[PDB]
């Protein structure tokens, strides 16, 4: 569907993220093999990136901005599973977090579709 | 704020009761559970308990500052454990409800 929640996700949320200075780890999966992490899959068993998102709304996927945001939040809780506390990556997530949930605090209160 | 008013009375609550909540409800006692290195890696502490004493003494400006909070007390949580510990699912449990539930707050 296409709703006035998702739509901030697309509009506000992810056209922020898109573009921040860290989200370049963030726009395509985590590539395990360029990475050297043979234990990446063996730890995080559902991935997910910004590129993913970013095409699924583009492409009308999501039903209800909570799947969108239920997309996001796997995205960073993988990255704080999976690496040390002490590495960048982390700061990193957090910041984009950050900004994904004040964005979040002022997305439209009810869904609905646009006919 | 009215979006305070729903993170107390609504989000809040709802964590709050839920069977896996137990642990987030007051701060992590590192010398109770016998972990001297948490908080040298935790530096910004949060739980259940702290954000709703600062809901009910209106420490708060904006619910933005509010959900930070809730964010910050999972985040810990992840970047602690193990991967494979039930705490960490556990939270992302509750996370999912807090997400599920931010998302029809009122807007503003
Ligand atoms: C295992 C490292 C890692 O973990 N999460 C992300 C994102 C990355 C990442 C880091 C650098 C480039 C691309 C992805
Ligand atoms: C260090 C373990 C831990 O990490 N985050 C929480 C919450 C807990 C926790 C686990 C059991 C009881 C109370 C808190």
């Amino acid at each position: 569907r296409v709703t006035n929640q998702l739509q901030y996700l697309h509009k506000v949320v992810m056209k922020a993220l898109w573009k921040h200075q860290f989200a370049w780890p963030f726009r395509q999966p985590v590539d395990a093999v360029k990475l050297g992490l043979p234990d990446y899959h063996k730890i995080i068993k559902q991935p997910m990136d910004m590129g993913t998102i970013k095409r699924r709304l583009e492409n009308n996927y999501y039903w209800a901005a909570s799947e969108c945001m239920q997309d996001f939040n796997t995205m960073f809780t993988n990255c704080y599973i999976y690496n040390k506390p002490t590495d960048d990556i982390v700061l990193m997530a957090q910041t984009l977090e950050k900004i994904f949930l004040q964005k979040v605090a002022s997305m439209p209160q009810e869904e609905q579709e646009l006919v």
